[PDB]
């Protein structure tokens, strides 16, 4: 896996970034994580979506340099969106949602797995700390 550089377009929601990728707009989603939305009907802004949409939104407006780095295996998912990790001044922002209580693992589709268990141990520690999700 190659780190990229990319451009902050927009952020979306809690686990969607619109980003400038080799000239052009596209939509990234994060790559095994699951936030609260804001974004989705039925629910509408699930509890923590709000401050899950304002962390990453933060995160990628306030660094230098953003990178993707996408995974082994499909590179786009059936909506047309980027599937990635993505890292704001060298910090990968899934796994701060994650270590945070933002966020949870997700369901995991190999090969596109390559960051699982680092996840999996930030998930074990927010829990264990019980922030906000956990709490």
């Amino acid at each position: 896996l190659h780190k990229e550089p990319a451009t902050l377009i927009k952020a979306i929601d809690g686990d969607t970034v619109k980003l400038m990728y080799k000239g052009q707009p596209m939509v990234f989603r994060l790559l095994l994580v699951d936030t609260p939305e804001t974004k989705h009907p039925k629910k509408g802004v699930e509890k923590y979506g709000p401050e899950a949409s304002a962390f990453t939104k933060k995160m990628v407006e306030n660094a230098k340099k953003i990178e993707v780095e996408f995974d082994k295996g499909q590179r786009t998912d059936k909506y047309g969106r980027g599937l990635a990790y993505i890292y704001a001044d060298g910090k990968m922002v899934n796994e701060a949602l994650v270590r945070q209580g933002l966020a949870k693992v997700a369901y995991v589709y190999k090969p596109n797995n390559t960051h699982e268990q680092h996840l999996r141990k930030s998930e074990a520690q927010a829990k264990k700390e019980k922030l906000n999700i956990w709490s």
